[PDB]
């Protein structure tokens, strides 16, 4: 059994692992970093189903749940938050900060959303190029997605510069351990503090709206508070970042397909249906030990047994998505949908925040910046390591 997580086949592409198991083993078995052995699913029909079945659990604590480093191990023994929960534990605290990521709520924050990428393109221009090229991830795709989701949980705009760069520093490949965990603790004792002095005085944000309608009424106390903020901030920025990256140096690598978009940006929304599907940066969430025997296709998985569900895998199926290695805004879609953000009760709580923040972006960025170009030989781009998911640590443009 070959060892899993697999390496991508290069800078920007999935692993080649995926597509020989989706044409002659489609559930197979893979090694884990210590020796056991978890269940691989990698055609979209198995995924959905992977993500949607009731025999299937995500308690950690669970025998068989597949852990894919030591890290995730010792997560393991903390106190859960709903990403780790079974119904109904799963939707009973979900349902709590649900609200903010309504597709109305969603509509709502536009205006601020436009703002925020407006406020962080203007500085850029200020700022110019004029003695070298800039790093667009560190000006615009980190600031973005962390000023919004800070400001949503209610950080106030002087601190937003601090803790965007200690959140960046957790999961920065360059970092020591050391600087990773204090970059870590730093988060949290900050939310602790900004959850006591919204216990005493609300304000509108999501942690107030837990403060007020949860931990005051005792459904859950103020360490509850702390880690759903701390899971709402960590469980996707880190891919938004990626995610607006990618967007620019896909599009460096699809000369006409930008051209497109100059001329029309209303067709941002589908150049990120088919980004997300295309380069699908959080493949490693959708994974399950069996509660119960389960048939995945021609193979029994026991109970105890643990399944990691390629979503990955699944937006490249040929047998789904029309020549899947194709980028291709202008694609037909098919009735299944594509699974950047999951499936089932577990789908991404941010699907519609996450979207609309990407349309934003490119509907604006040619728009402000039409001359802008990746500065580097784009066989030159420093993707992030190829054992990680697919991301680019850092972007040299102009403009
Ligand atoms: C383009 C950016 C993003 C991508 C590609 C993405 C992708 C995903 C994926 C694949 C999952 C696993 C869903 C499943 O189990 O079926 C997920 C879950 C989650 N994401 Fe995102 N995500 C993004 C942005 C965000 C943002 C901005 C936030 C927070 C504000 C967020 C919070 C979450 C949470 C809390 C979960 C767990 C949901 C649950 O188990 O109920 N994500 N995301």
């Amino acid at each position: 059994a070959p060892s899993f997580p697999f390496s991508r086949a290069s800078g920007p592409e999935p692993p080649a692992e995926f597509a020989k198991l989706r044409a002659t083993n489609p559930v197979s078995q893979v090694k884990l970093f210590d020796g056991s052995l978890a269940w691989l699913v990698t055609k979209h029909k198995d995924v959905c189903f992977v993500a949607t079945s009731e025999k299937l659990s995500k308690v950690r604590t669970r025998q068989g749940f597949p852990e894919l480093s030591a890290s995730g191990k010792q997560a393991a023994k903390a106190k859960p938050t709903f990403v780790d929960m079974d119904p109904p534990e799963h939707m009973h605290q979900r349902s709590m900060v649900e609200p903010t990521f309504t597709p109305e709520a969603v509509k709502n924050l536009q205006p601020y959303i436009q703002r925020t990428v407006d406020d962080l393109l203007e500085q850029m221009k200020q700022k110019g190029c004029a003695n070298g090229p800039v790093d667009l991830v560190k000006e615009f795709a980190l600031p973005v997605p962390s000023y919004i989701i800070y400001t949503l949980l209610g950080v106030p705009f002087n601190d937003l510069e601090y803790l965007t760069q200690q959140n960046a520093i957790r999961t920065n490949g360059s970092s020591t351990a050391r600087e990773a965990s204090a970059a870590n603790q730093e988060l949290l004792d900050y939310l602790a503090i900004l959850v006591e002095q919204r216990l005493v005085e609300p304000k509108d944000d999501i942690i107030s709206k837990l403060c007020t309608e949860q931990v005051k009424p005792g459904n859950i106390d103020k360490s509850d508070a702390v880690q759903i903020a701390f899971l709402l901030l960590v469980a996707g920025n880190a891919t938004m970042v990626n995610m607006i990256a990618l967007g620019v140096a896909t599009l460096a690598q699809h000369p006409d397909q930008l051209a497109q978009l100059k001329a029309n940006p209303s067709l941002a929304p589908q150049f990120v249906e088919e980004l997300c599907r295309y380069h699908t940066a959080s493949a490693l969430a959708i994974k399950r030990t069996a509660k119960e025997d389960v048939m995945i296709g021609d193979k029994l998985v026991r109970a105890n047994e643990g399944i990691i569900a390629s979503n990955q895998s699944a937006n490249r199926d040929e047998e789904v998505f029309e020549n899947p290695d194709e980028f291709n805004m202008n694609r037909k879609w098919p009735p299944q949908d594509p699974l950047g953000f999951g499936f089932g009760d577990h789908r991404c709580i941010a699907e519609h925040l996450a979207k609309a923040e990407l349309t934003t972006v490119f509907s604006t960025l040619y728009q402000k910046f039409p001359d802008l170009k990746v500065a580097v030989p784009l066989g030159k781009i420093n993707y992030t390591p190829l054992n990680r998911d697919v991301g680019i640590v850092d972007l040299p443009v102009i403009f």
